[PDB]
């Protein structure tokens, strides 16, 4: 009951988090018996919050709704709330207020950035009183949540998943937006460069093998602490290609110790064939061959080297026998074919669409830190259109759209914000304000010449985070036919691809719409390359590669085309972080701790700052959301 609201808070439901001790301090360095009763009450107000999210959560409210023991101490039952509502725990997204916002407001805030960690942390901070404004280059919000719309058309071009709703903020924030989720049916037929299906026994087979692979590097680098080598840190790829060393070196090692069984009882068989040749040649001698008595001992002695020799008969027999077994029992010639490699690679490029980068770019030790963070239940696509989320954020916020920010000032007195019409470049804004959260991607932050400038300047030690960690790049091409002509019962099919260093163009396709749309993903380095050709090209790979699937016939010209040119677009340059090989989850803690020139002024939120849910939509709103909190903290 009231366990299970912990749980999805993220929180343990019989344990008090480091940041509840640090504000409960006389709870934990008191009896335990109120530690529990502190406990219940922060479970019971977020399960009460998450029974009904679409209102806002008053204090009033939980105490009416508190049971008999527990309404009676009202100051406690207020801190618990008061704590909850500051960190974004019961009172974040879209909620009716009960009542309206206090006119004065008590602190100008500038959030750089209309995506949904700005928006959500400007939701916040809206709700606590201050002053917000959010400043945004692009005629939309939503940010890396994109989603085209035109006509029955509807596909997400950036964010498309939700990640399981077990601990997902994402799950209140469906509830409060009216998300149409579907969960993602885990069957994926992989289909040769020619066209034709793998059959599932090799299917099986090479995701097997994927799989063990995986695991191989998995156990370098934590128990054996594979981790840097000649100075330099390992790569997942790398470790992946040592991994494949290994075994090919297996085979042909088990290769050629069935070689030398067969030649040692070759060389048996020819040596009793030398001895047979021999004594052939003793009975043919003797079979030319008190007379009486003499005669009876040479056909005595003929009859003993005929049994010899039927003795060395039954031998040669089995031993020819045994030759002939393991003739007929060879192992493997190869560790993979060439069609066991491809696929193989496709398993591959599916990887380095997950982690939006090439494999050979990964941490080895830290490209899945926060697997350990993961939520459980079905992923999930968003049917409606991602997009949904924040323009429903949006509503009722200072969002100045086509605004451009150039130059962020910030001093022990103030802040200064300077930006461009990105319609007329010639008019120029000028935003002063108490205080600035950056939500800029990491893409933005790490163009060599700065897209944005930072005065004073940022520390070494986050200019040295922001070059350290990666920012890798996916892109989707979308079509839009009249008719489907694909496997409704199928939500994913791949395409296997030629070669290893393309692996990733065109490798996955997605039917997740109610109108008849197909989504492909360009992973890898192709990822970045084949943003330089034509969308009619791409749209004719794309429809070459279909027609092998169905039938030249069975597929029609798309009605709709978009491709999306992640890396190149400006506000973005990108899809997502990733850990890359220098870098680490400590780095994301760099990116997420703030700046001071006295008290500080330059907030950081974004999907790039939190270490346990990198990546992520949920990320960005959860990062979002705790950059409010410390906001309020330092400024009410
Ligand atoms: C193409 C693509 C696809 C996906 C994902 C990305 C992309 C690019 N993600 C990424 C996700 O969107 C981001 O993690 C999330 O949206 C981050 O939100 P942020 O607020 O932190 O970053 P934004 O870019 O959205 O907002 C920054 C704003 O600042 C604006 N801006 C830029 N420069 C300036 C400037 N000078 N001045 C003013 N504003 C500026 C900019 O226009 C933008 O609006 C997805 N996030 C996700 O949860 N689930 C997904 O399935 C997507 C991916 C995924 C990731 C992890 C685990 C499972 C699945 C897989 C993919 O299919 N979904």
């Amino acid at each position: 009951g009231v366990e299970g609201a912990a749980f999805q808070s993220r929180l343990p439901h019989d344990r008090m988090t480091s940041q509840e001790a640090a504000c409960f301090p006389d709870i934990i360095s008191g009896p335990q018996q109120t530690q529990k009763v502190f406990l219940f009450i922060r479970n019971r107000t977020l399960q009460l919050w998450l029974d009904n999210p679409k209102i806002q959560l008053t204090f009033e409210a939980t105490l009416q709704q508190l049971e008999a023991p527990y309404n009676s101490d009202t100051v406690l039952v207020h801190r618990v709330h008061s704590y909850l509502e500051r960190h974004g725990l019961i009172n974040f997204g879209i909620y009716k207020r009960i009542k309206p916002l206090p006119t004065k407001k008590t602190g100008k805030v500038i959030i750089i950035g209309s995506g949904v960690s700005g928006l959500a942390a400007a939701r916040q901070l809206q709700s606590f009183g201050m002053d917000v404004t959010l400043l945004e280059a692009r005629d939309r919000v939503g940010g890396r949540v994109a989603t085209f719309r035109k006509g029955n058309y509807v596909a997400d071009l950036g964010a498309m998943v939700v990640t399981g709703l077990g601990g997902n903020p994402m799950a209140v924030v469906s509830k409060q937006v009216n998300m149409e989720l579907a969960k993602i049916k885990q069957k994926c037929p992989l289909y040769e460069a020619n066209g034709q299906a793998v059959p599932k026994e090799k299917d099986e087979m090479v995701e097997q093998e994927f799989n063990r692979l995986l695991e191989a590097t998995s156990y370098l680098s934590h128990q054996l602490d594979f981790n840097v080598l000649n100075n330099k840190p390992v790569s997942l790829g790398q470790a992946l290609e040592v991994v494949i060393q290994l075994q090919e070196k297996h085979v042909k090692d088990e290769q050629i110790e069935h070689w030398k069984k067969i030649v040692k009882t070759q060389e048996e068989l020819k040596e009793l064939l030398n001895k047979m040749v021999n004594l052939k040649e003793k009975i043919k001698e003797l079979h030319q061959q008190t007379a009486e008595f003499l005669v009876k001992s040479k056909h005595r002695d003929l009859t003993a080297l005929c049994k010899e020799y039927d003795e060395l008969a039954e031998t040669q027999g089995k031993l020819e026998e045994k030759l002939q077994e393991l003739e007929a029992n060879p192992p493997s010639d190869v560790y993979l074919s060439s069609r066991d490699r491809q696929i193989l690679d496709w398993h591959f490029a599916n990887l380095e669409f997950a982690n939006a980068t090439p494999l050979s770019t990964l941490s080895l030790k830290h490209w899945d830190q926060d697997d350990d963070f993961e939520f459980t239940g079905s992923h999930l696509t968003v049917r409606n259109g991602y997009s949904c989320v924040p323009v429903a954020l949006a509503e009722g916020l200072d969002i100045k759209l086509n605004t451009a920010v150039r130059q962020v000032r910030y001093t022990a007195s103030g802040c200064e914000v300077i930006a461009v019409n990105t319609r007329s470049t010639s008019q120029t804004f000028i935003y002063k304000c108490d205080a600035v959260l950056c939500t800029l991607p990491l893409g933005v932050l790490k163009q060599q010449p700065p897209a944005v400038q930072f005065v004073p300047p940022l520390p070494e030690w986050k200019t040295s985070a922001v070059q350290r960690m990666g920012f890798g790049n996916l892109n989707k091409v979308v079509l839009c036919f009249d008719r489907v002509f694909w496997d409704p019962s199928v939500n994913l099919f791949g395409h296997v691809g030629s070669t290893t260093a393309s692996r990733g163009e065109l490798f996955l396709f997605w039917n997740l719409y109610k109108a008849p749309i197909l989504l492909a993903l360009v992973a890898g380095e192709a990822a970045g390359i084949m943003e330089n050709i034509s969308d009619d090209v791409i749209v004719g790979r794309c429809l070459a590669i279909l027609k092998g699937i169905f039938g030249s016939s069975a597929v029609p010209q798309p009605k709709e085309t978009v491709v999306s040119r992640w890396r190149a677009d400006p506000w973005a340059r990108g899809s997502y972080s990733y850990v890359a090989a220098g870098s680490s989850g400590n780095d994301y803690d760099l990116m997420a701790q703030p700046i001071t020139p006295p008290i500080p002024r330059l907030f950081f939120a974004g999907e790039h700052t939190i270490r346990n849910y990198p990546a992520t939509v949920h990320g960005a709103l959860l990062s979002g959301l705790r950059e409010a909190g410390r906001i309020a903290d330092q400024f009410l």
